[PDB]
C-alpha cells in the first residue's frame, strides 16, 4: 500500500500520490517539506503538496517560519505537534494562527521528520471537522497508520528530493 | 499509553517500563540503542534492555557491530528491516544469524532511530514463535503500535540519555 510512493517517478506522481493516501485518512491538505542536512535557509528545500498557492506565498512573504511554533518543534523532536493557539503565545504567533485559519487551515498536526542522512522536513496535515473535539477524534483514530506514512514519506521523498535524477 | 515513558522518573523505570510494553505487545527480547550525533566509537553509547547477557557479551567480542546487516540499515533509512534469510547475504553475516538464533534471537525486527538533535540508533525486538509464518503475523498485528513506539522511545531515551 506504501509501496507506491517508491514505485512513482516524478514529484508531480509522487505527491499526488501522497495527497491521496492523506486524503483517505480524513486529510484534505497537506504540505511535505523537507531540507537538506545542515541547510542553512530554504533555498534547497523540497516542498510539495495542496495547501492553497495565496497561503504558501504569505507565509513566505510574512516570515512565518520565524514565528510558526511548529517549526522550532520539529528542530527538536520526533514526535507530531497538533495545532493549538497553545503553542501560540506571542502576538505573531497570534497572527499567525489567524491567518491561517481564515486560510481554511484550522485543526491538525505536523509531524517531524528526521531523516538517515540529516534531512529535516515536516508532513503537515490539516483536517476539516465541526470542532476542535471532533478533529481530535479524526486524527487519533488514524494515528498509526499515518505514523507510518510519514517515514514511508520521508524514506521515498528524500530520494525524490535529492537523490534520483 | 506512550507518554509514560518521558513521564518515568529515571533510567530504572523508563528501562522497565520499555520492557513491559514490549512484553505486553508480546516482544520477549527487546534492545534500545542510541549513540550521540557523529559518534567516532561506543564509548558514550546508551544500551538498555533485556538481551541476554550471554549475547551481549559475544556481540561485543566478536564485533559484530561491522557485520549485522541491520546496523548497516539504520546508517540509510527509517523504515523497520524484519530479520528475513534475505538480509544476511554473506556467510560472516549467516554465521552471526547462526549465533543470534542459537542465543535464542531468531524472528524480530530492528528499528532505526534518528533524533532530533543528530541521535543514531535502533529499536531491537525479538519474539519467541514456532515459525516464521506465526512470527511475520504476529508482527504485522503490532507493527503499527511498534511503529508508535519507536517514535516515543526515541525522543524519551534522548532525553534521559544525553541530558
Ligand atoms: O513545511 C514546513 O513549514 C511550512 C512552510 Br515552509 C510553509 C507553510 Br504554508 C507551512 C509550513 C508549516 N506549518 C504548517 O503547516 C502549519 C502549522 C500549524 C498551523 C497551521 C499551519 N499551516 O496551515 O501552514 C517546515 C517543516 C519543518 C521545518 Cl524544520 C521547517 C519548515
Ligand atoms: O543496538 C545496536 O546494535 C546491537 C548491539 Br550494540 C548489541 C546487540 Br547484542 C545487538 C544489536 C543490534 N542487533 C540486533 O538486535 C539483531 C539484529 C538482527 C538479528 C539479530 C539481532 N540480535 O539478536 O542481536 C545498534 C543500533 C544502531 C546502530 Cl547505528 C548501531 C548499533
Amino acid at each position: 500500500g506504501f509501496l507506491e510512493l517508491e514505485r512513482s517517478s516524478g514529484k508531480l506522481e509522487w505527491s499526488a500520490i501522497l495527497q491521496k493516501m492523506a486524503s483517505d485518512l480524513g486529510f484534505s491538505k497537506i504540505l511535505f517539506g523537507l531540507l537538506p542536512k545542515d541547510s542553512q535557509d530554504y533555498e534547497n528545500a523540497f516542498i510539495v503538496g495542496n495547501y492553497p498557492a495565496a497561503w504558501r506565498e504569505h507565509y513566505d512573504r510574512a516570515g512565518y517560519a520565524r514565528v510558526d511554533p511548529t517549526v522550532s518543534h520539529c528542530t527538536q523532536s520526533v514526535l507530531p505537534i497538533f495545532w493549538e493557539p497553545s503553542i501560540y503565545q506571542t502576538r505573531k504567533q497570534h497572527e499567525f494562527f489567524e491567518e491561517a485559519s481564515a486560510a481554511g487551515l484550522v485543526y491538525g498536526l505536523t509531524m517531524p521528520l528526521h531523516g538517515a542522512r540529516g534531512e529535516l522536513g515536516a508532513l503537515s496535515l490539516s483536517v476539516e471537522a465541526e470542532n476542535r473535539a471532533e478533529a481530535n477524534r479524526f486524527m487519533e483514530s488514524v494515528l498509526p497508520t499515518l505514523w507510518m506514512l510519514k517515514d514511508y514519506a520521508l524514506q521515498s521523498g528524500a530520494g525524490l528530493a535529492f537523490e534520483h535524477p
